[PDB]
């Protein structure tokens, strides 16, 4: 018996023998008429995404892409940018997402260092990567029409499911994003009746949130143009205009916003705590708002809060089947309220940073207190925390 190792829900059924290929196949073959991306005007179903993504995966596969290889990804917001993701990942590999604003050279860098079999662009942006050595393949051209079908071979959980970025890659599997897509979603409750605002860029974790949590039930996707994502009293009226219900940002940006938007169902802010004052003006009836806290290391979000007016913010409760404990210089578990170095353990934990084997085996490490293997490895996130006498955690900035 130990109060000092806090654990989120038991849910054993969210790990499940499937890849992200799984969920989403499903999310189509279930729903093809209903409407899975919006782009200004522009309008594509599950079914259509699947087709079309299919098609692209088809035309990797030829062009030898296999599962365990990593695909870049460097087109401009939109439609085609998550068609093309998709399309890598129906192909059974790994995506390494780029920003719009990641130069050339930064491009090169994170290729070589993943040892990158190749990366979709543009046509346009094509003729900006003539540093890039590695193969460079262009939407259209994985859109053209083929003479016959290809197979394409199925990757397994173990299998990289994308890397996020001198430059450290973090290393996610399908395992950990597909079991990170079911815990959350059990508390947020992401619906496919929900219309989903698409603001992040795909090099960011709550992208993920934002769009892969909407293909796990059929949600629809406004996806935000470039122009958009600066203007957040433009945004804060568009989605009143679209009638936008689930919104993930971070509290500088709803803090930014002049008026109530009543018809958002779902705020989940990530990026930093809440601070008393958006919670006071935005945790209203109306509104379910959350405040997700987690490193990359351990796929997107590790806890969740429930934010209410007067309760105190805190990172929350670990997500189910995610845990966390403190410990100290030498690598060992303290008795609660002693402070010290927040780590992480669950299914969800990354397989580590990408060609690194020092620093990885530094910050993942055998947990000696596991119960079930899913629990075998701590990433040290490297801040402070404490458990308090109610079984929550405080964080106490960084080591
Ligand atoms: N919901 C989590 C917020 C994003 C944070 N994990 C990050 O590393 O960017
Ligand atoms: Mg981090």
């Amino acid at each position: 018996n130990t109060k000092n190792v806090i654990r989120g829900k038991y849910h054993p059924e969210f790990l499940q023998n499937e890849v992200l290929a799984d969920i989403f196949a499903h999310t189509a073959q279930t729903l093809p008429d209903k409407t899975a991306l919006i782009e200004a005007d522009k309008t594509l179903s599950y079914g259509e995404l699947y087709q079309q993504a299919l098609i692209m995966a088809q035309h990797l596969a030829l062009k030898g892409v296999k599962p365990g290889h990593i695909v870049g990804l460097w087109l401009p917001r939109g439609i085609e940018l998550l068609k093309a993701q998709l399309a890598i990942c129906l192909s059974g590999a790994a995506w390494l997402p780029f920003d719009m604003d990641t130069p050339a050279d930064r491009i090169a860098v994170c290729l070589e260092d993943a040892e990158a079999v190749g990366m979709i662009t543009t046509d346009e942006w094509y003729e900006h990567l003539a540093e890039v050595p590695q193969t460079k393949w262009t939407n259209t051209e994985l859109q053209k029409p083929l003479s016959e079908s290809v197979s394409l071979a199925k990757t397994t959980p173990d299998q990289p499911a994308y890397i996020i970025y001198k430059p450290k890659g973090i290393v996610i599997t399908q395992k950990n994003i597909c079991h990170f897509l079911r815990s959350e979603n059990s508390i947020l409750g992401i619906q496919e009746q929900d219309k989903v605002y698409q603001g992040f860029s795909v090099a960011f974790d709550m992208s993920f949130e934002e769009i892969w949590l909407s293909y796990l039930v059929g949600a629809t996707l406004w996806i935000a143009p470039k122009s958009l994502v600066s203007d957040p009293e433009r945004l804060c009226q568009t989605l009143k205009q679209e009638q936008i219900t689930v919104l993930h940002a971070v509290p500088t940006l709803l803090a930014l916003f002049p008026e109530d938007v009543p018809n958002l169902r779902i705020i989940n802010l990530g990026g930093e705590m809440c601070p008393d004052s958006l919670v006071d003006r935005w945790a209203l009836p109306h509104h379910q708002m959350f405040n997700t806290y987690g490193p990359t290391e351990t796929t997107v979000s590790a806890s969740l809060e429930l934010l209410e007016r007067g309760k105190p913010v805190t990172i929350g409760k670990p997500l189910p089947n995610y845990g966390m404990l403190v410990i100290n210089s030498e690598r060992e578990l303290l008795e609660q309220g002693e402070t010290g170095e927040l780590c992480i353990f669950g299914p969800s934990v990354a397989q580590g940073y990408l060609g690194r084997p020092d620093l990885t085996a530094d910050k993942f490490i055998e947990n000696p207190w596991a119960m079930s293997v899913e629990e075998e490895l701590l990433y040290r996130t490297g801040d402070l925390a404490k458990i308090d006498e109610f079984g929550q955690v405080h964080c106490l900035g960084r080591a």
